[PDB]
């Protein structure tokens, strides 16, 4: 993924055009409620230091500027050096806390040859977090176990608003789950478009699991210098929780009125599934101590969504194995394919949940129910010649072939299966008529405007032309039925 | 599973050959370091108690005796009845602590209509979890995961022994990993035989995801009455962490010098991955706040084991990429089978890291390197037309078939991929004679006594007739070739 260069290195302005492509890893600036310094690995000298860093620790910048961590932190630099080892991941982080004549929470991560060291001030229900644990494992499907991550991390954090935000093969998410409090508006059931979290964002999200932004109505706050002396390039703040937030996330959030904001992230065998977004309408900023939980709460999730879809789709698959097995029985003894599987005891209309059926064989083909006229099946078949592969699933077939479009009330939902294409099955879902509840606008309306939109209500965007989508289990099931159709002739 | 009824309804002595059907899950006892109580799910009514509840409690057990729950935990009763919800799996626990005139832990769980509640004492390093999670996720490979796993529980709990044990398809698992104290006896790289963790062990295991013995010379304390008075029935104790261990397992323990056991599930895709086995040379009890680590470390091994499996075969599928590569291309213009193959610039050979190839096609056969002679070769044809399937793979063909031993020299590893058999190729290779480290016995000398085995050193087995089993990116590479060249013709 490319990117601009920052600001202070002669990059442009980011606007709606380009915002795909701001350097977020290198603000060159950190957020005001905590101190940040940079030091060498091999020497421990301090390169870079945020501009508030003496009134974190009571020392001038010149001061503290060329002091080796063994000298400013003799307590904890071999545990430092022990801990991050050269060559290992940015991800990886140590925590400690410290004593400063109050205490201090330092953790340090490994970037290259660069030491980074934050500081942020902690203080020092410890059973709400196991009974979580266990609430969560005994969850009977993935909403309820939704519910009960909002609902705790709800009652752990005092956050005004708590959601789990589940993202679509097209990057456009919903709120699945909301614990809010009373009086906010709600977001539950509303899908937003996938310029609200970019790509890099995305991306960047898929390796360091947690970010927030404390207060969006406060300045960021400099580094000294801004490059880093050793390449004399931008210093990689990605891993930094005190990481500058993009300024158009914050005019995002202060449209909003968000006041304090934080997402820990659901990663699931390598790709970015959902996150836990929470919302304060005041400026908060959470104990480290703290955000620990949401941490192992957030690897709680991504072992548990997994688990969840997995037998949700295998009670899907147990619903329809004794008709798979009929439908497999009658289909070896056949003598005539269209005469065996049309047959209504076989029902292969009521196995995908399908108004229309089309056969394929012998070089003829058969209907079953609600169909489109028979040049247009014909069009159907000769269009499904060109496509490659034995499976074509689609919720709304008129994006997939124009001029198809005029099916849509008899045939919006398409499921085809091939045993070449010269001997099929075809699955057809009339149109059903959707309303979409948008979170402010429309993938189109996103673009509109230069800058983050203001509008967040409900937006009911009327959908035509489309079907009921295909359960995972019916595409399952559908290939499995492929193989075993494909295998009997 | 079956089970035998218990000792206390008429059961047999439990010996080697029916310890298989042992019910450990309702030995009628606990273990004395804590109390445990009984009471109706519905009315809170307290049904049974351990004899050793008075001295937890400071009340006679006829006092305590038909004592609801409301009047007894009076802060606690609707936190249960709200947390515990009827028909709720039995896997689900609330925790909480209580003052009483020290601090005790009291841990309930639901069975059916029954309340289990589980009262130990319990007393009132912050960041090592956090610094071992993050630790744990940026472990390069399994063997480091395991390493650091070990090391982290070890730290955490002062074990004098902590390892990992690992699985098998045949249930005999391997210490893949140790953390022990000096001078203690390294248990590391042995194998040991399914005996010792039974099936219905493996598979009580699979659900409650920890159990311990705090103390191997430690009689156990019944309960009053044995018997459920709801329905004149064991009790079913698979959920409480005080079950009494099975008196097998705990003469095992003794043999073995074990003071003190405990071990964490770590459960993979719903199959038993392993185990965190923990041992200590004398009694000792963890506190429960203590053990909650524990399970979140299981939790998060539940989830890396998976991470970094799957990444140890992406590694190797990369390894043999371009490999691929130039093999399907090679393949796709081709005009005869054999000669094709057999070129040397495929190197079909060091794809698979096999000694010898067998190529059928059009009706005969050629082959590549060191192979049976030629009647052998026919009988091994003849031999593979008779087993279903695309593809065969096994590190001992003398186990998949007699006569066959003969050509162990030549081949003794086999993995063969049909486009039926009438065309196939078979990766051949040598006998490699191995040195298995037991831990004691191997699994041919597990039932020699009735009871568990005293003799735990190292037991050398010298295994011929084997050759080095296939990596299984070997085999998802046989199989992604097998579609290839089948397509290909
Ligand atoms: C043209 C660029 C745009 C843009 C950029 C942008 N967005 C982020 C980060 C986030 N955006 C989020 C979106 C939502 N928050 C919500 O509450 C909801 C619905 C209730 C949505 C859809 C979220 C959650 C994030 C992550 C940060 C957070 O949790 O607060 C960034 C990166 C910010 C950073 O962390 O460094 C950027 C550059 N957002 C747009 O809307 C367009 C205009
Ligand atoms: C014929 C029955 C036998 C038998 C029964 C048995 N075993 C268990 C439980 C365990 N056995 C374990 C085995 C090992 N512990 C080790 O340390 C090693 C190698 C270093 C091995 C192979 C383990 C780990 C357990 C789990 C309990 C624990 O962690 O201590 C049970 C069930 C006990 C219970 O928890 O209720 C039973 C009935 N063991 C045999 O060896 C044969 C004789």
């Amino acid at each position: 993924l490319p990117f601009f260069p920052p600001l202070y290195l002669g990059g442009p302005e980011i606007t709606t055009e380009n915002c795909e492509r701001e350097p977020i890893h290198i603000p060159g600036s950190i957020q005001p409620h905590g101190a940040l310094l940079t030091a060498d690995g091999h020497s421990g000298e301090v390169l870079q230091m945020s501009l508030n860093a003496a009134t974190f620790l009571g020392q001038e910048p010149t001061v503290l500027r060329g002091q080796t961590l063994a000298a400013l932190l003799p307590e904890q630099w071999p545990a430092l050096q022990a801990a991050l080892p050269p060559g290992c991941p940015d991800a990886l982080q140590y925590r400690a806390t410290l004593d400063w004549p109050g205490h201090l929470s330092l953790t340090v991560h490994r970037v290259g040859e660069l030491l980074i060291l934050e500081f942020e001030p902690t203080e020092a229900g410890p059973h709400a977090l196991r009974n979580a644990m266990f609430a969560l494992e005994s969850a009977p499907n993935l909403r309820a176990l939704a519910e009960v991550a909002t609902q705790t991390v709800r009652e752990l954090t005092g956050f005004d608003r708590v959601m789990l935000y589940k993202f679509a093969p097209d990057a456009t998410g919903e709120v699945i789950a909301e614990a809010r409090r009373e009086g906010l508006h709600a977001f539950l059931g509303h899908r937003f478009p996938a310029s609200d979290i970019p790509a890099q964002a995305r991306a960047l999200y898929t390796r360091h699991l947690l970010r927030l932004t404390a207060d969006t109505r406060a300045a960021a706050v400099p580094l000294d210098p801004v490059l880093n002396p050793q390449t004399n390039a931008p210093t990689p703040l990605g891993g930094a929780v005190l990481r500058a937030t993009s300024p158009m996330h914050m005019q995002y959030l202060r449209n909003m009125g968000v006041g304090s904001s934080l997402s820990v992230s659901v990663v699931v065998g390598g790709q970015l599934w959902g996150l836990i977004a929470c919302h304060h309408q005041t400026p908060y900023v959470l104990p480290p101590d703290l955000r620990t939980t949401l941490e192992y709460l957030g690897r709680l999730l991504s072992l548990q969504v997994q688990v969840k879809e997995a037998a949700d789709v295998a009670a899907f698959r147990q619903s329809l194995r004794e008709h798979h097995a009929r439908v497999a029985l009658a289909a070896a003894h056949s003598l005539s394919p269209h005469d065996t599987l049309s047959d209504p005891a076989l029902d292969l209309l009521g196995l995908m949940r399908a108004g229309g059926l089309i056969l394929r064989f012998e070089g003829r083909w058969q209907t079953l129910g609600e169909v489109p006229p028979a040049p247009a099946v014909d069009a159907l078949l000769a269009w499904l010649e060109t496509q490659p592969g034995a499976l074509v699933q689609t919720d709304a077939l008129g994006q997939l072939w124009p001029a198809g479009a005029d099916l849509a009330p008899s045939a919006a939902g398409l499921l085809a299966i091939s045993v070449g294409w010269s001997e099929c099955l075809v699955w057809l879902r009339p149109e059903l008529r959707l309303e979409v509840a948008w979170g402010g606008a429309t993938p189109d309306q996103a673009k509109d405007d230069l800058g983050p939109r203001h509008s967040f209500d409900t937006y009911l965007e009327e959908k035509r032309g489309y079907a009921e989508p295909w359960h995972p289990g019916e595409i399952e099931e559908a290939q499995d039925l492929r193989d075993t159709l494909t295998g009997a002739l």
